[PDB]
């Protein structure tokens, strides 16, 4: 899965890229061609970042690094540039992962509707996304919400071949932990670095 | 541009590849980070055929031969399948646009509208992509319409750097001789080897 954080929490970039190139097969899970394009962007972010890495592993050998050796090429250009640019928006990526399924895990629900995830993947957009979007993406947002799974079937999808729900979420919550530390650290080296930009698209 | 075609029609894979290369880069100049997923699946099919040539640039030397191999490769799973698949769906997108644009130069207009282009990409979506598209995906594209350029600022971007309207419409004119050729070439291959899928996403 994801390795878990050393004790300086530094995080290899090698690994990581390793690790968030599981991602783009999942969308494929949420049984829907509507997801392709999301597929596509987040697959984009993690090319541009690996290209960048490849270019010079040692001198990219960390997330962090790779902030610190942009910075210094780009100037008044950085942040928003390069693979810094890329994983600032790949981690909003992640943590909307982060949130909807830390909201299903947690009983999160629309009473009326229990084989839907519309509830979650709400929680999830406000949180990470929805402050980047403006009107015109907001309704795109709305417009896929249509083609999300029922929960049985996107569960089923997590797990394919047979478990049952309940176990499925044990699986999920133990996926959450280093997940969830993990993004937890990439963003608070955007925050202490003054990298995070505001922008809407 | 596109180089013209060989008496025999016959594609060389390698120089298209090289000249479809461009068409991801010209999404950026709609003016709108709405486009972007768009950009990433067209780029995506690229890719993918591509990643097929470059196995074995003889045997794939040709588009037509991509198509041949293929068959006989995959079997029952063909064309459903490859860089037959990707290629398409690439040819939709690239029709797409030149109906688009053939609309735009044809004069095709809503009167009382005229710096904008939505009369001219409905006409491309509906020759183009909505055969193959179920009720959610053409809301979708609803949505991304709002984010359309101004017919100026369109042109202004296929020129950028100053050109009256007409001039730039005679270059898009221009442009159109080949593409169109091309594009033709592709849909009768796809046609006379009985590769051409219905299915909707
Ligand atoms: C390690 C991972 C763990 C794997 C295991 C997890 C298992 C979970 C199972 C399934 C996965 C669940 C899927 C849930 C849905 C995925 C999350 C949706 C994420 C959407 C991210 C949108 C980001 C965004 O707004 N992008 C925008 C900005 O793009 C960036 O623009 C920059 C310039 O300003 C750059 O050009 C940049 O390019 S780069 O070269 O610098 O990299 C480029 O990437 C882009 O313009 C807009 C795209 C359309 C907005 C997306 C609409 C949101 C819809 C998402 C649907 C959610 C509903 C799902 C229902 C369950
Ligand atoms: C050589 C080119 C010439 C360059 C110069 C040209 C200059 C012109 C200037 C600017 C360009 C104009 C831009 C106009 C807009 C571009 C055209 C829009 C094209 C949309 C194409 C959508 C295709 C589509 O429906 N895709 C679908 C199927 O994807 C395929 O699914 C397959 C499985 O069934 C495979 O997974 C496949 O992957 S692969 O690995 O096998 O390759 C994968 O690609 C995908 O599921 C759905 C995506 C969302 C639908 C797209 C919504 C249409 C909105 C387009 C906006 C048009 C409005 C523009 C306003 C001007």
């Amino acid at each position: 899965l994801l390795k878990p954080l050393p004790a300086d929490k530094q995080i290899e970039t090698g690994p990581f890229l390793e690790a968030v190139s599981h991602l783009p097969p999942f969308f494929d899970c949420l049984g829907s061609p509507v997801f392709t394009p999301i597929k596509a962007v987040i697959s984009g972010n993690i090319t541009k970042i690996k290209a960048v890495y490849d270019t010079n592993p040692a001198k990219f050998r960390t997330l962090q690094n790779i902030l610190e050796v942009e910075k210094e090429m780009y100037g008044a250009e950085w942040p928003k540039v390069g693979a810094t640019l890329a994983l600032m928006w790949l981690k909003r990526g992640l943590r909307f992962i982060q949130v909807f399924l830390q909201s299903i895990c947690d009983g999160e629900r629309d009473e009326n509707h229990p084989n839907l995830i519309r509830v979650n993947a709400t929680k999830a957009y406000e949180m990470a996304l929805k402050k980047y979007h403006g009107w015109i993406v907001q309704k795109i947002f709305q417009a896929a919400l249509y083609a999300a799974p029922y929960k049985s079937d996107f569960l089923k999808a997590l797990s394919k071949g047979n478990v049952t729900e309940e176990e499925c979420l044990e699986k999920i919550r133990l996926f959450l932990v280093n997940y969830t530390a993990t993004i937890d650290v990439i963003y608070e080296m955007y925050t202490q670095m003054n990298a995070e930009l505001n922008y809407k698209v």
